[PDB]
């Protein structure tokens, strides 16, 4: 209990960011108090609280959570934080809203004892921010802001950085926000990611990596990406015996390490543990809640592959309900919630569950991972509900850098992903050690440049059928989404796509190739687009259902307009 206090309840100062702000911008108190309590990360040990309300009479209880300021430095090759000040109390909060807001601040310490301040007015005004994501209305398979545009997630995993923390998101971000990129993923757990919340405890948490993912999230504000935050990983749950990555013995949640839990079976129900999980999740929505840019809250990452001995599916599937239940009770701003697998066609128990509001696939597969894609966006529109590629690699033991130096591999995902009807790119792994290094951000440039002028909400995409290949020399595959006004394909060359030494192509697309038939009613205009240097090859206006395929070398990009 590092951060105990033993003094009668009262508010020693409160400072105010600005008074006037925009829509959907954070709007941060700062509260410095004294009171009882034993760990100001328990709210019944204190509860911080701001209470807010706009000219409509809609009210926001934003829970309050404890913060450290740090100054970071670069010490040679690691990130190093520096206290600044003494810690205190923090209300972040974001009006939805423009017009005024009233808002007062309560805390209630374990004596039972409640203090207040005054109420405060304040003003907003609109701004340019399309507001928080949430699943479209208009079709289930995707995602829009509040503001009715599309969020299609265009990035990769970039879960934890080096020793340089920081640092490296300074290096990372800025190259995928300039290549079209608008989305990443981010580990709060095991205890060793750059922003684990609960490092040395499940109890109490860790403010100098709480203060690194305000950084991140704050960069990621400056740059237009949404980040999606997983809680908790399998390794925490996994024995040493067990492999891949375990991390059990070195967990703040086994009593070997001062946790509550004997196993890790007990984790789903023990009454400690799941108290403190809350407790977690009261203090990421405090901290983390008000951006716009958290897209979306993740329990697990492969809550599956946690030790065989603790995986009881019905317990699971009750622990993220009544989890999801409660994390949309006390998060002012609905975020969207999520769990994952590492088995890729899920578990429908759970992914069926209403308070998930989308699911994912993770996949590591070598050989024909085109059509494996393909086969599992297909078998989860079952769900209704949006469908994220979250993790998608070669099975290579890690050696796609090597294998795959160009990318390619990453290349045919984010297009048959995105060309299939999941709601955005498969999301790479390996962002440190080849996405960076092998530069591999254009990949992404060249598809967000095709995709986003098109509203895929209105469209009523179909996956592409009803189509028929007359080609000679080669044999070319499709994959494709056939709309009211647009058919996209991706076409590839089935010898080709699957072989990885060539470099980058970079030819002439001169000679007819073959035909493809499609299902439409002409006139029509069609566009030959380049998925590698991004750029529009040939437009064609034609009078049958019949498109002529120009030369390419691997793949090929076209887009049709119905007149
Ligand atoms: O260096 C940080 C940390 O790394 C841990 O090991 C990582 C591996 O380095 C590798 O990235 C591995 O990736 C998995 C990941 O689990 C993911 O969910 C997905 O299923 O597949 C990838 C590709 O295999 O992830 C582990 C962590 O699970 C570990 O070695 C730590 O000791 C070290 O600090």
């Amino acid at each position: 209990s590092r951060y105990k206090d033993n003094r009668p309840l009262n508010i020693l100062g409160i400072d105010i960011s600005k008074m006037e702000l925009g829509r959907y911008n954070l709007f941060e108190v700062s509260i410095f108090l004294q009171g009882s309590y034993l760990n100001p990360f328990d709210p019944q040990e204190i509860d911080v609280e701001g209470i807010f309300e706009d000219q409509y009479g809609n009210q926001y209880r934003v829970p309050g959570f404890f913060y450290q300021e740090y100054k970071r430095e670069l010490k040679n090759d690691y990130e190093y934080l520096v206290p600044v000040g003494d810690p205190y109390f923090k209300i972040r909060f974001s009006p939805i809203n423009i017009g005024s807001y009233k808002f007062f601040i309560k805390v209630k310490d374990k004596t039972g004892r409640e203090v207040s301040s005054d109420k405060y007015t304040i003003y907003v005004k609109e701004s340019e921010k399309p507001g928080y994501i949430r699943v479209s209305e208009k079709n289930w398979r995707y995602f829009k802001f509040d503001n009715g545009r599309q969020f299609l997630p265009i990035g990769a995993n970039i879960c934890w950085a080096t020793s340089k923390g920081t640092y490296d998101y300074d290096v990372w971000l800025p190259k995928c926000a300039e290549n079209g990129g608008n989305y990443f993923r981010v580990w709060l757990g095991p205890s060793w990611a750059t922003f684990a919340l609960e490092r040395e405890s499940v109890k109490e948490y860790d403010l100098k990596n709480a203060w690194k993912l305000d950084y991140v999230l704050n960069l990621a504000e400056k740059l237009n990406m949404y980040i999606m935050f997983c809680f908790d990983s399998y390794n925490e749950l996994r024995y040493q015996k067990e492999g891949a990555y375990p991390y059990w013995e070195h967990t703040p949640h086994y009593e070997k390490n001062g946790g509550p839990l004997k196993e890790p079976k007990d984790f789903w129900t023990n009454n400690e543990m799941i108290k403190y999980y809350k407790n977690k999740l009261r203090y990421i929505v405090a901290r983390y809640g008000y951006s716009t840019n958290v897209f979306a809250w993740e329990f697990w990452n492969q809550v599956d592959i946690i030790s065989p001995t603790a995986f009881v599916i019905g317990e699971v599937k009750k622990w993220h309900e009544d989890m999801a239940k409660y994390l949309n009770s006390i998060d002012p701003w609905k975020h969207l919630i999520t769990t994952s697998f590492a088995f890729s066609p899920g578990k429908p128990e759970i992914d069926s569950i209403s308070g998930l509001n989308f699911v994912q696939t993770h996949i590591y597969k070598s050989n024909r991972y085109i059509d494996a894609l393909l086969s599992l966006i297909a078998y989860k529109e079952k769900y209704r509900k949006p469908h994220l590629v979250g993790e998608f690699g070669l099975d290579a033991g890690g050696n796609d850098l090597w294998v795959d130096p160009n990318g390619y591999v990453i290349h045919n995902a984010i297009w048959t992903t995105i060309l299939s009807g999941a709601s955005g790119t498969a999301m790479s792994w390996w962002w440190d050690n080849h996405i960076h290094p092998n530069n591999l951000y254009f990949h992404y440039r060249a598809l967000a440049d095709f995709v986003k002028d098109i509203n895929f909400l209105e469209e009523k995409f179909e996956r592409l059928t009803n189509y028929k290949f007359n080609v000679y020399n080669r044999e070319i595959k499709v994959i494709g989404l056939q709309g009211k006004k647009y058919i996209l394909l991706w076409l590839y060359n089935a010898k080709e796509a699957y072989q990885y030494k060539k470099d980058i192509p970079n030819m002439d697309s001169s000679k007819f190739l073959g035909s493809i038939e499609l299902l439409i009613k002409p006139p029509i205009k069609v566009i030959y687009y380049d998925t590698y240097r991004g750029e529009k090859i040939k437009e064609l206006d034609l009078d049958k259902n019949v498109i002529p395929i120009i030369e390419f070398e691997r793949d090929l990009a076209i887009k049709i307009e119905l007149l």
